[PDB]
DNA sequence: CCGACCGCGCATCAGC
DNA sequence: GCTGATGCGC
DNA sequence: GTCGG
């Protein structure tokens, strides 16, 4: 936490800017300033200093000075204070309701945990298991039950079929400690670039009472609910279904960060290429054999999943 | 100063 | 009933 | 909000 307190109130900021504003490139903006502060080795004693990171700008340094100084930001105070402020921004912490959501509700005086609780026929399948969840999905999830987890899903896929292959990806692949979810890339044979798969994991995983709901599912992703049996949180999972024959731009995608994988498929743009999930392309997708190929291409050392915490 | 700022899967519902 | 426009999220 | 054109 070297520079945490600035870090915090940047991330403050850029939440308010997505949820509040509906600025998706000033919460973009944000966090890359506390992105790029965040691997600073170096404790930040002005907003002059913070201004020679790249992605800190002139509104960012007097902000920082201001939190320096003063301990705290009123632009912040300010925000909290408001009502339909911090009303709309703890609405958007349901999974389901986003800004245009949250906003909405608001507007007709639905601000509180309890309206929700009250207004179940104003929400969407996806909102309602969200509210149900609520407080499981803000905790996190220890390694420990991570390992669990992924033991209980690799082999409920071997019993789908021995070719199927499962990886764990997100946080968890790489490193962390605890995870805010599960992410599992699959893949097998009979499905490359060229021509129920997903289904059929998804069923199996529901019999033995692994998946206990369903947020969205296609014939790629799966977006669900899953808790270790006993009672244990309940947890939220992803699937994704990748061409084996993609699985390495798959699995760089699905590893992350979120904030990685902007810089990288950016930085790809400036060297002429341009990074998806499935392909790298100049234009038709270049060969693939590993995650350090991808790294290759784009002239950007590569670097262990554990170092792509952006 | 202006304005581009990664890439994509699934669900919902206003407006026909 | 249908389907883009839009929303939400990875 | 930022930075490069
Ligand atoms: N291109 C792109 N990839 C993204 C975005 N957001 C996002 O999570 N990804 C990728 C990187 C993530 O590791 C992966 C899974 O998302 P996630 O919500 O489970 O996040 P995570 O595993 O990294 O972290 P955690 O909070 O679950 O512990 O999806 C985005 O906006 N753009
Ligand atoms: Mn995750
Ligand atoms: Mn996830
Ligand atoms: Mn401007
Ligand atoms: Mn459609
Ligand atoms: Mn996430
Ligand atoms: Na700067
Ligand atoms: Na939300």
């Amino acid at each position: 936490t070297l520079n945490g307190g600035i870090t915090d109130m940047l991330t403050e900021l850029a939440n308010f800017e997505k949820n509040v504003s509906q600025a998706i490139h000033k919460y973009n903006a944000y966090r890359k300033a506390a992105s790029v502060i965040a691997k600073y080795p170096h404790k930040i004693k002005s907003g002059a200093e913070a201004k020679k990171l790249p992605g800190v700008g002139t509104k960012i340094a007097e902000k920082i000075d201001e939190f320096l100084a003063t301990g705290k930001l009123r632009k912040l105070e300010k925000i909290r204070q408001d009502d339909t402020s911090s009303s709309i921004n703890f609405l958007t912490r349901v999974s389901g309701i986003g800004p245009s959501a949250a906003r909405k509700f608001v507007d007709e005086g639905i601000k509180t945990l309890e309206d929700l609780r009250k207004n179940e026929d104003k929400l969407n399948h996806h909102q309602r298991i969200g509210l149900k969840y609520f407080g499981d999905f803000e905790k996190r999830i220890p390694r420990e039950e991570m390992l669990q987890m992924q033991d209980i899903v690799l082999n409920e896929v071997k019993k789908v079929d021995s070719e199927y292959i499962a990886t764990v990806c997100g946080s968890f692949r790489r490193g962390a400690e605890s995870s805010g979810d599960m992410d599992v890339l699959l893949t097998h044979p009979s499905f490359t670039s060229e021509s129920k798969l997903l289904h059929q994991v998804v069923e199996q995983l529901q019999k033995v009472h692994f998946i206990t709901d369903t947020l969205s599912k296609g014939e790629t992703k799966f977006m669900g609910v899953c808790q270790l049996p006993s009672e244990y949180p309940h947890r939220r999972i992803d699937i994704r279904l990748i061409p084996k024959d993609q699985y390495y731009c798959g699995v760089l995608y699905f590893t992350g960060s979120d904030i990685f994988n902007k810089n990288m498929r950016a930085h790809a743009l400036e060297k002429g290429f341009t990074i998806n999930e499935y392909t790298i392309r100049p234009g038709e997708p270049l060969p693939v054999d590993s995650e350090k190929d991808i790294f290759d291409y784009i002239q950007w050392k590569y670097r262990e999943p554990k170092d792509r915490s952006e």
